């Protein structure tokens, strides 16, 4: 059930179908990507600037930084949605790196359906400052997408891409895809 075949459409990029969704992984700088939503993996204060969060907040700009701290003071949030600033996206969804990764990805998918968005790009959530294990993170991200497909929830969402800072973490994601393939 659900899983297609792993192939490489471009050097260093690997993909497979999960239901109707194209799931892709690659190594690189996520701030150079274009997608409807880019995901940030941050602290429970939404003001971290270390690792992926440093690159995202510096490239998005000061207006996005201020939107984050404004929402953080308003209520207790599991995640926040801001504009894209100077990134090539419509919105940034800022998730907490130390939280359950399957839950965080499920929330991102649901928010993207609510906006009728088609494409998402995320980092290896939790593997930076939060120091979650890469094998557990890969299993959680792919499980969230499988659950979303099984429930019949994929309508607008067509492409989910993980852009991963360390090539060694990319290798862990690729092995998990091969374990699942049809
Ligand atoms: C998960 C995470 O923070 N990754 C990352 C991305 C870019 C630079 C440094 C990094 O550690
Ligand atoms: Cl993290
Ligand atoms: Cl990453």
């Amino acid at each position: 059930m659900f899983y297609g075949t792993v192939s490489s459409p471009d050097s260093g990029v690997y993909e497979m179908k999960i239901g109707s969704i194209i799931f892709q992984v690659a190594s690189g700088d996520i701030t150079k990507e274009e997608a409807d939503v880019i995901v940030n993996s941050t602290s429970n204060s939404f003001n971290l600037k270390a690792g992926v969060s440093k690159a995202i907040l510096e490239c998005a700009g000061q207006n996005v930084e201020r939107e984050c701290s404004q929402q953080a003071q308003q209520r207790k949030n599991d995640y926040i949605i801001t504009g894209g600033g100077f990134l090539r996206c419509k919105n940034i969804i800022h998730v907490i790196g130390g939280n359950d990764v399957k839950s965080s990805v499920s929330s991102v998918l649901q928010e993207c359906e609510k906006k009728n968005y088609s494409s998402i790009c995320l980092p290896a959530i939790g593997t930076g400052n939060a120091k979650q294990h890469p094998d557990k993170v890969a299993e959680a991200i792919i499980d969230a997408i499988e659950d979303f497909v099984q429930k019949g929830s994929a309508q607008s969402v067509k492409k989910v891409k993980v852009v991963i800072f360390l090539p060694q973490v990319l290798d862990v994601f690729y092995a998990n895809m091969k374990k699942r393939e049809g």
